[PDB]
């Protein structure tokens, strides 16, 4: 709203479809999508990519 609302990954996870994003333990992210349900589309700003996450590997930071 004034910035970005940070999500950090639990866990490491490795790409393996069309459109996921690959990222390790600690990453953050902003979420940009996530009415598909188990699957978020979100900015690593660790790496700038951009793609699907698992939502059950990221938490709220502040948390």
């Amino acid at each position: 709203s004034t910035g970005v609302t940070l999500f950090v990954a639990l866990y490491d996870y490795e790409a393996w479809t069309e459109d996921d994003l690959s990222f390790h333990k600690g990453e953050k992210f902003q979420i940009l999508n996530s009415s598909e349900g188990d699957w978020w589309e979100a900015r690593s700003l660790t790496t700038g990519e951009t793609g699907y996450i698992p939502s059950n590997y990221v938490a709220p930071v502040d948390s």
